[PDB]
């Protein structure tokens, strides 16, 4: 036990809950895991997946994210801030890409979802771009569920951060493409209390966030610290009871207390 696990391991026992922690320091290729083998809902922070998978698509169909997508009333499911706004209308990929990822929007991820032919097109990329352990079963919002020891809708901290890893400062993507995802990640606007709460005002940070049922909070980020290698940092947190309060705060806590030793 290191360290930084010990604080993790008290910050967990402060909590309540369930707090899964991976940690790659891309300038030693180092990694710290708390919990990083044990299975987490994913809930939103699943999007990123499904927006990484419609940018592959686009390497080949190079006009893809321009396609205009309808938005009807019965696409609607419970949270929908941008797709609310264009029902009736269109949206473009690019444009529900945007939404998944930056708002958190649930239609628009079913919109990905769907064009990447059901949500076994998104667990396919994953096993494409050597992910084994992420799982996506369910469309919107059922995947958001996070009953304790459903496997379904899951995956692993040490897999998600491995494979944000190569989305973002690897190459699982094209170059456009993966420029497209880090520019989307950074323009996040549902991540101020979670992972960049803890860190250095000054470190540029991207990030997608996930919440659902037993209070799941969940926050996946790349981080460009100034003057040192980029860093990522997974943190997945989930609680005994089915009305649970989110806490983003623990989030906070647990990257501030990644952030300590290094
Ligand atoms: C803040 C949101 C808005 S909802 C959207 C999606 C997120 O992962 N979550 C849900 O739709 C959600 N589903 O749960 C229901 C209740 C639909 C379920 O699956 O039964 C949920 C629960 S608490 C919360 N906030 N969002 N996710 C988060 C996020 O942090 O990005």
């Amino acid at each position: 036990t290191s360290a930084v696990q010990q604080k993790l391991a008290a910050l967990e026992k402060s909590s309540g809950g369930r707090l899964g922690v991976a940690l790659i320091d891309t300038a030693d290729n180092t990694q710290v895991l708390y919990r990083g083998d044990e299975r987490f809902p994913m809930c939103g922070t699943s999007k990123v997946m499904a927006a990484a998978a419609v940018l592959k698509q686009s390497e080949t169909q190079k006009q893809l994210l321009n396609q205009p997508v309808e938005i009807k009333p019965a696409d609607l499911v419970n949270y929908n801030p941008i797709a609310e706004k264009h029902v009736n209308g269109t949206m473009t990929l690019a444009e529900l890409s945007a939404a998944a990822l930056q708002y958190s929007d649930n239609t628009a991820m079913n919109k990905l979802i769907a064009q990447l032919g059901g949500p076994g097109g998104v667990t396919a990329f994953a096993r494409a771009i050597g992910d084994e352990t992420f799982r996506l079963d369910r469309t919107e919002s059922t995947l958001n569920t996070a009953i304790p020891g459903d496997p379904r809708d899951t995956t692993t901290p040490r897999a998600m951060a491995q494979t944000l890893r190569q989305l973002t400062l690897g190459h699982a993507l094209g170059e456009t493409q993966r420029a497209q995802l880090v520019t989307w990640l950074k323009g996040n606007t549902t991540g101020a209390a979670s992972i960049r709460a803890g860190l250095p005002t000054s470190w540029t940070v991207g990030d997608k966030t996930g919440s659902g049922d037993y209070g799941t909070t969940n926050d996946i980020a790349v981080i460009w610290p100034q003057g040192r290698a980029p860093l990522v940092l997974v943190t997945y947190f989930t609680q005994p009871q089915q009305n649970a309060e989110s806490r983003r705060d623990v989030l906070a806590s647990a990257a501030r207390i990644i952030a300590e030793g290094l």
